[PDB]
């Protein structure tokens, strides 16, 4: 297993047509997972499954600018399950990140951070065993 938290450099940032694939297994008693597409200290796209927020499962997405979190975008479709293997695919498209989990479209997140070629790190944290993290151009 890769060490979590894991940093995946994204050389030259992101660009439309870039597909990021994360394979892992959720830990059995999971509480939280996060993917952080970072522009230096800023978080262009935070993708955050929460397994127990007031006894509900929700994915929270947001952006952090100068240490300030913005307006959350929330999705109650929640494909993750404690103990189970997953695949997250994040496709960069011109207006948004497009996320599919286990081959089913989940959500899109409109670009707030405009300088895509400065989004040059992906952090992966939380309650997973991380198998692989990679990218390719489609
Ligand atoms: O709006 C999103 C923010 O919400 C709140 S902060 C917030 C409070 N009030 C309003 C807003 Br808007 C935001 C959280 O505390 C933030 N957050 C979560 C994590 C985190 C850290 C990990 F190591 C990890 F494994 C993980 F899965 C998640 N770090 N920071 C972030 O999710
Ligand atoms: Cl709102
Ligand atoms: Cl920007
Ligand atoms: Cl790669």
């Amino acid at each position: 297993a890769l060490i979590v938290p894991y940093n995946l450099p994204l050389p030259g940032g992101v660009v439309p047509r870039m597909l990021i694939t994360i394979l892992g297994t959720v830990k059995p008693n999971a509480n939280r997972i996060a993917l952080d597409f970072q522009r230096g200290n800023d978080v262009a796209f935070h993708f955050n499954p929460r397994f127990n927020e007031n006894n509900r499962r929700v994915i929270v997405c947001n952006t952090k600018l100068d240490n300030n979190w913005g307006r959350e975008e929330r999705q109650s479709v929640f494909p993750f399950e404690s103990g189970k293997p997953f695949k997250i695919q994040v496709l960069v498209e011109p207006d948004h990140f497009k996320v599919a989990v286990n081959d089913a479209h989940l959500l899109q997140y409109n670009h707030r951070v405009k300088k895509l070629n400065e989004i040059s790190k992906l952090g992966i944290s939380g309650d997973i065993d991380l198998t692989s993290a990679s990218y390719t151009m489609i």
